[PDB]
C-alpha cells in the first residue's frame, strides 16, 4: 500500500533527522541532511504518488528542509554554508517537482519554507563584502526564479509571495550598499536591478 | 476558516508582544518588533483576506506598531532610532497595502497611528544638529508621501489629516531653525519648502 | 523615412517614461531613465539626422532629461543623486552633440534644461558639508564648461546664460560658506574662485 | 565557608582600591576601578549568596563605587567621564541585582550611592553645551529608571528618593536652559519633560 | 597507582610549562602550549579516571590553559591569536569532557577559566574592523555554547555565569559598533542578536 | 647637427602638445603628457648636449611641464591628480639633471616652473582632510628637497626661492589646520615642523 | 689581534655607511642599512669579544643604527617604514645581546639610541588612523619590553629610562585619541592600558 509505506518512510526519516541533529559539527550535520534529502527524493521517484500519500511526502520534505535551515542558522564558514544552502534548495525544488503540490496546505507549507530559506540566506550573507554580497544575491535571485517556475498553484497568491520576498532582498541590498563609495554603489545597484528586472519578467511569464 | 485563523494569529501576536516588551534594551526590543511585523506581513500574504478578517489583521498591525512606537519613545541613539522608525513605517505601509482599509474604524486606526508616528519622529529628531535635522525632516516627508499615496479612502478627511501633520512638521522646523545664522536659515528653509511643495503636489494628485 | 521613424521613437520613449515614473523608488527610476537616455543616444547614432527629424530628436532628449530632473528632485542619498545627475548630464551633452542644435527652439529647449539642471544640482547639494559642497560645485563647473564647449549658436545669448548660471552658483557658495571659520572660508573661496576664473577663460575662448 | 570567603574578598578589594587610587591619572584610575567592579560581579555570581554574607558583598560594591565616584569628581574630559560613569553605574546595578537587598542598612547604602551618583553626574555635565546637556540628562533618566526597576524594597521610601532626585535633575535643567533663545528653550524643555513623564510612569508602574 | 601517576604527570607538566614560558616568541609559545594540552588529553584517555585523581587532572588542565591565556595576552597578530585561542579552547573543552567535573572546586576552576578566556578574547578582538569583529563574536558565541553544553553541574550557577559572560560580550559589541553608519549598525546588530537568541535557546535547553 | 635636431624635436613636441591638449578628459591628458615628458628625457640621454642646444632642450621641458600644470589645474580626483603631479615633477627633475642649467635664463625658467608647481599642488590639495593634507605636504617637501639638491647655480638666489616657497607651504598649512581640535593641531604641527626643519638642513648642506 | 680587527671593521663600516647615505631613495637606504647591520652581527658572532674590543663593536652598532634612524626620519610610506624600523631594532637588540654592555659609556650609548628610536617611531606613526596607531603602539611596547629584558645594568637607571619612555608613549596616545568618539576612546584606551600594565609587570620582574 502506498499510504502505509509513505508513513513508514516518514517515521524512518523523523528518526534519522533526530539522530543527525545530535551532532555538534554544523557542516557535518548539513552534509548528512543533504544526503538524507537526496535519498528521500530517490525514494519518491521509485514509488507511486497518488492523491492519498502526497501530503506525507510533502511533510517528509518539509521536515528535512526545516532541519537543514536550522543547522544552517547554527553557523560555520559563510561561503561554504551559502553553497550548501543552494544545493539543498535545488534538491528540495526537485523533490517538490516530483511529488507535486495540489491542496492548499502543501502550498502553504512550501511557501513558508521558501520564506524561511530567503531569511536564512540573507542572515548568513550579511557578513560578506559588498561585491561578494551582490554575487550571493544574484545567486539567490536565480534560485527563487527556478523555484517559482517549477511551482504551480493560484497565480495571485504566488505573485504576492514573490513580491514580498523580492522586497526583503531589495531592502537587504540597499542597507548593505551604504558601506561603499557612490561609484561602487551605482555599479552594484545597476547589476542588482538588471537581474531583478529579468527575473520579474521571467516569473510573470511563467505564472500567467 | 479565515476568521478563526486570524483570531489565533492575533492571540499569538499579543503574547509575543507582551513577551518582547519585558526586555530592558530598547534597541533589541525595536529589532524584535521589526522582525515580528515582517512575520505578520508574511502571514498576511499567505492567507485569504475577505471582509470578515480584515478588522483583525488591521488590529494586529496596530498592536505591533503601537508597541514599536512606545519602544522608540523609550530611547537610544537618535540616528539609529530614526532609521529603525523609518524601516518599521515602511513595513507597516506594506502591510496596510496588502490588507486594505475599507471601514471607518480601520481608517481611524491607521490615521491615529500616522499621527503618533509623526509626533514620535519629531520628538526624537529634536536633539540633532540643524542640518541633520533638516535631512531627517526630508526623509519624514518622503515617508508621509508614500503613506498617503498607498492609502485609499475619503479624499477630504485624508487631505485634512495630511495638512495637519504638515503644519506640525512646519512648526517644528521653524522653531528649530532659530539656532543658526540667517544665511543657513535661508538655505535650510529653501530646501525644506521646495520638498514640502513637491510632496503637496504629489499627494493632491494622488488623492483626487 | 527618417521623420516617421523619429516620431515612432518619440511615441515609444514617451510610453516608456510614463511606465517608468510609476515606480516609487527614486534611485531605481533614475537608473532606468539613465538606461533609456543611453538607448536613445544609441538609436540617434544609428540613424540619419537631417534637418527634418532634428526637432523630434531634441524633443526626445528633452523628455527623458525632464523626467530625470524631476526624479532627482524627488529625493534620495545626496551623494548618489549628485553622481547620477552628473552621469545623466554627460549623456545628455553627448546626445546633443550627436544631434546638433540649429533652430532657435532647440536652443531654447536645451538652455532651459541647463538652467533647471543647475537649480536642481544646487538644491540637492545644499545639504552637504562645506568641503564636500565645494567639491560638488567644482564638479558642476567642469560639467557646465564641457556643455558650453560642445554647444554652438549665438555667442551673446550663450554668454548671457553662462553668466547667469555662474551668478547662481556664486550666490549659493557665498551663502553656504558662512557656517565655517574665516580661515576655512578663505581657503574654500580661493579654490572656488580659481576654478571659476579658469572656466570663464575656457568658455570665452570656446564661444568667441 | 561563605562568610570567611566574603571577608577575604573584602580585604583583597580594599587593598586593591588603596593601591589603585594612588595613581595620578584619573581616567586610568576609572578604568581600573571599572575592571575591579566587573571582577567583583564575576566573583559574586560564582559563589553562594545567603543571608549571612550579603552585607559584606554590599559593602564591597559600595567601596568600589565610592572610589569610582571620587575619581570621577577628580576630573578629565566631560564626555568620556560621563560615559564611564554610566558604564560603572550599569555594572553596579547588575551587581546589586545579583546580590539582592534585604535589610535596611543595605537599602540605605545603595540609595546614598545613587544620590551621590546623580550629584556627580550633574556636576560633571554642568560644563557641556545645552543640547549635549539635554542628551546627557536623558541618558541619566534612563539609568535612574533602570536602577529603580531593578531594586526592591519599601515602595514609599523608594518613591520619595526617586522624586527627590528627579527634582534635583529638573532644577539643574531649568537653571542651565537660560543660556539660549526661547525657541530652543521650548524645544529642549519639551524633550526633557516628555522623557521625565515617561520615566515617572514606568517607575510608578514598577514600584506599585 | 592512579594518584601517584597523576601527581607525576602534574610535576612533569609544571616543569614543561616553566621551560616553555621562557621563550620570547609568543606564537611559538602558544603552539607549544597547544601541543602540551593535546598530549595531556591523550594521556587522560589512556588512564583510569576515578574520584581520587580527578582533582589533579583538572589542575593540570587549568595550569596549561592559564599559561596559554597569558601567552595570548602577550601579543601577536590578532587573527592568528584568535584562531589559536579557539583551538586551545576546543582542546580544553574536550579534556574537561574526558575528565569530568564533580566537586565544587573543579567547577569554580573551570568557570574562572571560562571568564578569563572570554575577557582575553574580547581584549584581543578589540583591534579588528567591525565586520571581522562581529564574525569573531559569532565564533566566540559558538564556543561558549559548546562549552556550556559539555559541562554538567548546578543549573542555576551555570546559568548565572552564562548570562554574565553574555552581558560582557553584548557590552563590547555595543561599544564597538559606534564607529559605523546606522545602516551597517542595524545589519551587524541584527546578525549578532539572532545568533545570541539562538545560543540562549540552545543553552537553556541543555541546562534544564 | 645637434642644434638642428634639437629644433626639430622642439617643433615635434609643440605639435604633439597642441594635439594632446584638445582632449576633454583631464586625466587622459595628464597621462599622455607624462608619456611625452618621459620620451623627451629618453631623447635627451640619446643625443649630445653641448652649450648650443641646451636652451632648446630646457624650452622643450618647460613647454611640456607648463602644459601638464595647466591640465592639472583643469581638475579631477585630488589624490590621483596629486600623485600624477609628483611623478611628473620627478621626471622633470631627471630631465633637468640630464640637460643641466648654465645660463640665467634657464635658471629663471626652471625656478618659475617650480613656483607654479608648488602653487598648483597647494591649490589641488586644499580640498583634502587635514591628515591627508599633512601627508601631501610632507610629500611636497620631499619633492622640493630633491629638486634643490639636483639643481646647481647661485646659492643666494636659490636659497631665496627655497625660503619663499617654504613660507607659502607654511601659510597654507597654518590656515588649513584651524578646522581641527587643538590636540590634533599640536600633533600635525609637530610632524610638519620636524619635516620642515629636516629639509631646511638638507638643502642648506647641499647648496653651500 | 681582536682590537686591530675590530678597528678595521669600524673603518670599513664607516666607509660603507658614508657610501650608502648618498642615495636619494630612503627605502633603499633603509634596506641597505638593515643588510649592513645583519652583516655586522654575523661578524660579531664569528670573532672573540673580550673586554678590549667591546667598545668598538658597540660604536659600530651605534653608527649603523644612527644612520638608520636618520634615514627613517627622511620619509616614505609610514607602514613600511615602521615595519622596517621594528626589524632594525630587533637586529640591534640581537647585536647588543651578542656583544654585551659592561661600562657606563656603552650603557649611555644604547639608552640614547633607544630614546631616539622611540621618538622617531612616534613621529612616524603620528599620521596613521587611531586604530592602526594603537596597533603600532602595541608593537612598540613589545619591542621596548624585549629590549629591557635583554639589557643588563644598574636597575634604577634602567627603570628611570623605561618609565620616561613609557610616559612619552602615553602622552602621544592620549593626544591622538581625541579625534574619535568616546566609545572608541574607551575601547582603545582599555587595550593600550592593559598592554602597558602587562609590559610594566614583565619589565619589573626582569630588572629586579
Ligand atoms: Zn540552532
Ligand atoms: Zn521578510
Ligand atoms: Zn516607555
Ligand atoms: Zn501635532
Ligand atoms: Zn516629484
Ligand atoms: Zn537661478
Ligand atoms: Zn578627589
Ligand atoms: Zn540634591
Ligand atoms: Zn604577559
Ligand atoms: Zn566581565
Ligand atoms: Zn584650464
Ligand atoms: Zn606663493
Ligand atoms: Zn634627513
Ligand atoms: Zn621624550
Amino acid at each position: 500500500s502506498p499510504l502505509e509505506e509513505a508513513k513508514r518512510l516518514l517515521e524512518k526519516v523523523k528518526k534519522r533527522v533526530e539522530e543527525i541533529m545530535k551532532n555538534p559539527n554544523p557542516v557535518k550535520v548539513m552534509l548528512e541532511l543533504k544526503e538524507l534529502l537526496d535519498e528521500a527524493v530517490h525514494e519518491f521517484v521509485l514509488m507511486e504518488v497518488n492523491e492519498e500519500n502526497r501530503e506525507v511526502l510533502i511533510e517528509i520534505l518539509a521536515t528535512i528542509f526545516e532541519a537543514f535551515l536550522h543547522a544552517a542558522r547554527d553557523g560555520g564558514n559563510p561561503k561554504l554554508v551559502l553553497l550548501l544552502l543552494l544545493e539543498a534548495f535545488e534538491t528540495f525544488v526537485r523533490g517538490v517537482e516530483v511529488v507535486g503540490v495540489t491542496s492548499e496546505r502543501e502550498l502553504r507549507l512550501v511557501l513558508e519554507l521558501l520564506v524561511e530559506f530567503v531569511h536564512v540566506f540573507i542572515l548568513i550573507s550579511r557578513l560578506l563584502e559588498p561585491r561578494e554580497f551582490i554575487a550571493s544575491m544574484l545567486e539567490l535571485l536565480r534560485a527563487i526564479e527556478r523555484f517559482f517556475e517549477v511551482l504551480k498553484g493560484n497565480p495571485e497568491r504566488l505573485l504576492a509571495v514573490f513580491e514580498e520576498v523580492l522586497e526583503d532582498i531589495e531592502e537587504a541590498v540597499l542597507k548593505k550598499l551604504t558601506e561603499v563609495n557612490p561609484e561602487t554603489q551605482v555599479l552594484l545597484l545597476e547589476a542588482f536591478y538588471e537581474k531583478k528586472k529579468d527575473v520579474v519578467e521571467h516569473v510573470r511569464k511563467a505564472l500567467f
